[PDB]
């Protein structure tokens, strides 16, 4: 038992509502929230830009560390930094960004991540500003992910249409 609410479930292990992942993190303070980082970690919009702000710019502040000891992520990977004020630990994951010409492929890797963690509060990956089709990011994260995923979706017109065409 979890202290998550409101979910559909669509199987097994994956679940998931309509709303904003920086509300949803401060109510339930998961262990895990995922950014959908870039390499870089730069959060400056979509899912990154609006978690780094409902930490103050803490969340910046530690990453622009975390680059200048370790350089760049890989596109499909990730890295453990800490929660702030929303969870106790973010899980940063580059999905391929469809705007800048990456391989949709390697959001199958960028998926695998979850795996390392037993429950995660998560976006669909590569959607949004990535560019990808959310439609197939639910159907990647449905095939990948083994461990217990929340995923939280803030359009409401997208999430009716991601439950109404889940196969
Ligand atoms: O796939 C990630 C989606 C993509 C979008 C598609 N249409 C509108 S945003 N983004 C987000 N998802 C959940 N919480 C969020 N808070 C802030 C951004 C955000
Ligand atoms: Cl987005």
């Amino acid at each position: 038992v979890n202290s998550f609410s409101g979910y559909l479930k669509l199987t097994d292990n994956v679940y998931i509502k309509n709303a904003d992942i920086v509300e949803e993190a401060k109510k339930v303070k998961p262990t895990v929230v995922v950014n959908a980082a870039n390499v870089y970690l730069k959060h400056g919009g979509g899912v990154a830009g609006a978690l780094n702000k409902a930490t103050n710019n803490a969340m910046q502040v530690e990453s622009d560390d975390y680059i200048a000891t370790n350089g760049p992520l890989k596109v499909g990977g990730s890295c453990v930094l800490s929660g702030h004020n929303l969870a106790k630990h973010c899980l940063h994951v580059v999905g391929p960004n469809v705007n800048k010409g990456e391989d949709i492929q390697l959001l199958k890797s960028a998926y695998e991540n979850f795996n390392q963690h037993e429950v995660l509060l998560a976006p669909l990956l590569s959607a949004g500003i990535f560019g990808a089709d959310p439609i197939h990011s639910l159907r990647v994260c449905v095939d990948t992910v083994r461990t217990n995923v929340y995923l939280a979706v803030f359009d409401k017109n997208l999430y009716d249409k991601l439950v109404s065409s889940f196969l």
